[PDB]
């Protein structure tokens, strides 16, 4: 009906951010960053990590510096406590974070983005389950 949740503002910002950032590709150094690609259930948390990490630059040329910093402090946004787990894990164990490869920056955001709608959103409620493409 109304209201505005807390974690949502979070989360719809992250993507919010993300597809903000994006708009300002031009304004993207690509550089290796961190992406976690297929991560487990409870896996996307301990990855969430590596999206902080990752530390969005922008091409800094002039246009969409300073603002992508608006991007940055979001994108820099700190996972719900410790990261996987607190007491020795529970649902599950995860590996380490920064193990796979390296991407763009317009893919680092485009996955990132995705990767919480992915899990994340989901985390809180399935909503029409199903999605696939490559």
């Amino acid at each position: 009906m109304q209201g505005q949740d807390r974690h949502m503002i979070r989360m719809r910002q992250l993507i919010d951010i993300v597809d903000q950032l994006k708009n300002y590709v031009n304004d993207l150094v690509p550089e290796f960053l961190p992406a976690p690609e297929d991560v487990e259930t409870n896996c996307e948390w301990s990855a969430f990590s590596c999206f902080q990490k990752a530390q969005l630059k922008s091409a800094n040329t002039g246009n969409n510096e300073r603002i992508i910093n608006v991007s940055i402090k979001k994108l820099k946004r700190k996972p719900p406590s410790t990261n996987a787990g607190r007491r020795q894990k529970h649902r599950l164990t995860c590996p380490s974070c920064d193990s796979y490869e390296k991407k763009p920056p317009k893919e680092f955001l485009e996955r990132f983005k995705s990767l919480l709608q992915k899990m994340i959103h989901q985390h809180l409620s399935s909503r029409t389950h199903g999605s696939e493409d490559s």
